């Protein structure tokens, strides 16, 4: 059962793919084991870059194959080096990029907060012969947060866990457990872009869509309530443009939808009114309440909507 | 004739791609099948990792190569290992991520329901000299469909079967069928985004259409109808923008149709009123009756549509 | 002169560039010629597989070079395969998915068809040196056309033909002809989609915008002229993001502007009907005869545009 | 010093990159020069394909690696071969694609006119040690110039120079000195499409923006001059939306800006006239002196911008 | 402790990616150290081209492998050439494109200024074992500025420092620093186009949506302002789609802000004076006062908000 001391550096995560559930990472890893000791030029380590690694697993070197669960396809392998010491330890260092994978939701977009996951498993040894030892992950610190499309909120989680995969063979007794390393880190999404440039219009739009009611003529109302409808799908649009796809509605895509029925309730509300009571009036007593009492019946409704 | 028995893990089906019927698919693909016995270090079974693997080939180590019929270019297959065993027996694992291709209809869209399909067979060698014997799949639960873009919805099917090239060479007298593994999985499509975003403000935008009966005046309406096109209009070119290119009318674009359609015939019938009688009577009687005919003809529509 | 007979397998067309004039084509290539004898393992044929194919090229075995002439770049090569038989023959096997070009003509579109071309040549030896002598175009039926964008109409048509190259050597008596396979698939767009959603509409549009004369003020007719202008404007936009890129002017373009001659004449007329006569007269007869013969006259250009 | 004539075939320009300044060249390149005498397979001349050229390196080979300067990263080499003459002659002859870059000045679009450049030099030997003696560059006819988005002026024009690259070592006496093939190829924009489909449509609507002088009422003008505006806001997003990413006003954004302050200077006409006189006289003088003043002072400007 | 002099050649910035706050670049690495002294053929220098590179350092060849710190994944290295000097020196020249990340505020939009920066590191050898000796960046004049997206200020600013890897081992005394060489060049964005087809259009309708004051009778102006509305609804969304993608407020964004605020103050405005005073009195002193309280109360709290 081989020790095996891993760290990870965390250089950028961006990449952000709602349909897909994938984020790009950029950062290091550095994984170290002590093998048989071996004859080095001096006592000093031994340096092996990127190409000539692959020379020293020809003549026997053993060089366990680490491979990130949660990945998306091979990743971007950058320089890669073994330091070889005369004592057996040996340390492997790769600079690496390359997409993940985790359960990501999004309903509650701009608000979201998710946490991006490294899966670390040996891909061929199982802990019986190989294990794993040490987690270390160090994320750098900027807390320049406000430029930054993401927010981390603190340092990086570690987890080592055993695990065991029951659909295998039936000659091999038990060796069927593997170490795997799981990084978690959670982030928040900066809604500032989405709260000024999409949230305040679509209110103050709505106030403006309320402010129907103050004309005097029923013609100027439900004419006017299709400006309105047409308005609300311009801006549902430009929304929709700038929005990232996804299989389930935004919180914006709520307020885009309340919106929507708001104007069609007042335009039922405006037809009620002005065919309700007979002897040819238009029941002035509901339009001028509902004048002030609408705005209040949607708050209402929205302080139940978020819930 | 050699027995193959493999197994394929599915860890992720995703990036539908609507007008070139491709889905890229990332999993394991485990092959064992027994050769002549060989010594092994001990009698310990032998690992071999991704390069040393190309080497034992050179020396003359048989490893068949497993095409996947429907895949789109050559995948990325990233760590792959062989385990020999010392009495014979050799398993070739390897993590793939590949771009699959399969009769793709999405008429139905966006309620359409598909199949994801993978097809293996042995590259050169036919069914006389190479078998499969068993075929095995795992699919992942992922019980919190609600965020994921497909539903799905059962275990895989597969299917040995012997396919036959006719158009080969003259000279092979039986060495024409080949090894076949078929493997399906039916999913579903998430609606939930495309009924609340856009099912259901299509349809209050056409019931806000069908108001413009309610309307005293008859230039008052005709003048409306042009401004209740151009909603219709803003909306098709939101929907378009979002909505998957495809080569044919989705129920949606069915709905936009309907929804054209309504507002050309409201205009039809608006004119007809206002010139159908005599002396420039507006036939209230029509306009009075079309305002609740509109509804259950459009809807009688399109349940004959629906069936 | 080695003759060499081929077989191009085609699996799929697809992913048709407007702008670059190019399309995906994936399926397998095969070339067999006939060589000295050679010993096999028994008297049957031997099996060779992408890597071990450059060691019997390093030992001394000719491969030409195949170049597809009309491909973009490097095609994507899968698995490879090499066929040897006792008695000299040789075969070459391949998949291959690659970007091909061809002069494309999209002026017709909707209604366009194509042609999908695919050239083939021997990259560094001649005519006499190495000739072409039987080609070999399988695709499957697949006559559930509906689904795909693209219907083909009949089987490929091949021809061989000799290529000279003028600029050559001038101490190069006659060695500077080259055997050219030319495969060519006639194909025919789906136009379905582009008939219900952009066709129809359309149609649907400007017949609601000739309704416009059926105003009884002219400042309703004027007023009105502009949110007509606004919807052509609007849909052409919808259409302009959805449609494929193109330097020419596609059939739909030319329906767009016909819409925008059809409003800007329709301003024009109302116009001058408003001040055709002196003494404050509105020629209402003129209005009345335009009502029916924006139609007429506009479905009698359109007749004689389609001639 | 080593004289080396080339010849680049040229296949295809293509993918025009506004933004980036860069554009794809598809064709070959063939490079000649004359070496110590060798000994071949018989007398005739020997051919050596991709994978084995580089083995012919490996054994003292002499091929000089021939960058194109102004390339954007490695192009896409496909199939190369060396040509090896029993009289020394050495040829290399490679397909290659590449994405190149050249000053492109795209202000006066869609009426602009480029030129696109190749920059060859070789990479580690100078003019004393390698040399360029000939340019030979082949187009294709093309001219079937409607479809093309580009119109060839003429054939190729070649430049051979020699670069002095100032900033190096002090101990190099003169060897700073190389070799610069460049080649330049004139082209014309077709304006055709951009002249229909967004000129004509763009003036279409500024005329009917004119045509607002010819409403009777105040109000009519002044509410109507919103709706134009939006017309023109509607179309200006069109044209940004479908033409290409630019750091600079095109002629188009010039008459959309054209646009918009001929519909502002209208508003500001209108509330003059409105309020010129006291006690508010119309002043319907100066709208009948407008009308046909305004189009006058527009295409005046229109004429003189093109100074 | 190894002296290394570099020179860096920069051909191309571009590629600015907002979101992702990366940039490509492409230019030149070179690297001087010296070494053994070492016989060549002749007194002159021996060149050694990219494959052949790999070779010499199979044999012993010691080649340090310089890293891009703030690079993103593998970069996309084009040529690379080895001189090795009778004297032993040393000199490794290699073509490079790639991806680089910086810190770079984009709030200042489309005044904003950034620094594009390269980070040079040894990736294995520390600087008690190899030491950067002197920084040389070369930067193309590229005076015409007018037409390129990004126009550089100055020459770069070089600075070679010592980075200190606190998380390393501890046993190692003093080998936890690294030789870093760091490149900055301030550029400036071209506002030209943002100023006249964005800017410019933006504060042209805002003031015609001031216009609105001029209005006669209430409802006219209650009317209008939703047209008013919907214009700057489209604009935004025509901004948005051309704009780049960020996570913040743009200069533009708190511009069309700015346009919906007046037009809500507007109809609030409008309202306000419909109902003032008893009776519902239209207090013709509010608008004519407004007519001009709001373009320079607008004008105030705009210079109010920038400092
Ligand atoms: C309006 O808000 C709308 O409310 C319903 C009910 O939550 C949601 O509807 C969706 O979520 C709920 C669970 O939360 C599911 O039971 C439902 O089948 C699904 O369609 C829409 O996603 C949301 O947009
Ligand atoms: C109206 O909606 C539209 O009408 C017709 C009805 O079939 C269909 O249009 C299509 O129908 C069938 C295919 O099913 C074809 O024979 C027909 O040539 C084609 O135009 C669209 O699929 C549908 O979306
Ligand atoms: C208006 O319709 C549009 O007009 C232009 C001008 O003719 C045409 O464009 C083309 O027309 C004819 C071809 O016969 C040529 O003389 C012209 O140079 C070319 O641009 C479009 O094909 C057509 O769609
Ligand atoms: C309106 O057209 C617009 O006019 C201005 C002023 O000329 C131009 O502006 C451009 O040229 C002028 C000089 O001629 C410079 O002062 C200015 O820095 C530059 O951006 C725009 O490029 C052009 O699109
Ligand atoms: C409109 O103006 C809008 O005001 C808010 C709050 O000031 C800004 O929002 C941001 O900027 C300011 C700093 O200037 C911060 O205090 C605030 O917490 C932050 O969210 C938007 O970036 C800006 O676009």
């Amino acid at each position: 059962p081989v020790d095996v001391s891993v760290s990870i550096f965390i250089n950028k995560i961006y990449g952000v793919n709602t349909l897909e559930q994938t984020y790009k990472v950029d950062g290091y890893i550095v994984a170290q084991w002590t093998g048989k000791p071996r004859k080095t030029p001096g006592d000093k380590p031994l340096i092996v870059e990127n190409t000539q690694i692959e020379r020293w697993i020809n003549n026997g070197l053993w060089v366990p194959a680490l491979e990130f669960i949660n990945v998306v396809g091979s990743p971007d392998t950058g320089n890669k080096r073994l330091m070889l010491f005369p004592d057996g330890r040996v340390i492997y260092n790769a600079r690496f990029l390359g997409s993940f994978s985790n359960d990501m939701d999004f309903r509650l977009f701009p608000f979201d907060r998710q946490q991006f996951v490294l899966e670390l498993e040996p891909f061929s040894y199982n802990n019986q012969q190989q294990r794993f030892s040490d987690i270390q992950v160090y994320t750098e610190n900027a807390d320049n947060e406000e430029i930054d499309e993401w927010w981390i909120r603190g340092k990086a989680s570690t987890h080592i866990s055993d695990i065991r995969y029951d659909h295998l063979s039936s000659v091999q007794p038990n060796q069927n457990e593997f170490s795997r390393i799981t990084v978690r880190i959670d982030a928040v999404r900066n809604p500032s872009y989405y709260l000024w440039s999409f949230i305040l219009p679509l209110g103050l739009i709505i106030a403006a869509s309320w402010s129907v009611f103050w004309l005097e003529s029923f013609s100027e109302r439900l004419q006017t309530s299709f400006t309105l409808m047409l308005t609300v799908v311009a801006y549902a649009f430009y929304t929709s443009n700038i929005l990232p796809r996804l299989p389930y509605t935004t919180v914006i895509d709520q307020m885009i939808i309340a919106g929507y029925g708001s104007i069609f309730a007042a335009i039922l509300l405006i037809i009620f009114a002005h065919h309700r009571q007979a002897n040819g009036v238009e029941d002035d007593l509901l339009i001028q309440r509902c004048r002030l009492a609408f705005p209040l019946g949607f708050l209402a409704i929205g302080c139940v909507l978020v819930i």
